[PDB]
């Protein structure tokens, strides 16, 4: 069909989750078959989301992709003064905490408005 829909939702559906779920797996993605919330939670996922959109802005050469908490909390902690910053993006430790703990919904949250928050920048006019 087409990109339709009746009124404005307040809140978020369980069909949204579903969009959100579709939209990454769209974008091409140097990554294997595996679920999205069990790799998302690692972090270094999100920084090559956005190598699509501004690949200047990614460096992927500091942040190192391990199996454990400590460096997975260690390396979001960086991402959020290193990329969400300059997406004006600010969010607590508590919630962070809990996304790299692969915590369901969690990281999601912050998904969804992460892709709208790039767009964001596309408009822009920077020069």
């Amino acid at each position: 069909g087409s990109s339709g829909s009746s009124g404005m939702a307040s809140s978020v559906d369980e069909e949204a989750l579903h969009q959100l779920y579709l939209w990454v797996d769209n974008i091409p993605l140097s990554r294997p078959k595996r679920n999205l919330s069990r790799d998302f939670s690692d972090g270094v996922l999100v920084a090559e989301v956005i190598k699509f959109y501004f690949p200047k802005m990614v460096e992927m050469h500091n942040y190192v992709p391990a199996n454990s908490l400590q460096q997975k909390l260690s390396n979001w902690g960086h991402l959020n003064r290193k990329v969400l910053k300059r997406l004006n993006f600010s969010v607590p430790d508590d919630v962070m905490r809990k996304i790299a703990q692969c915590a369901p919904g969690v990281v999601e949250l912050v998904l969804i408005p992460l892709r709208q928050r790039l767009e964001e920048r596309q408009r822009r006019r920077k020069q």
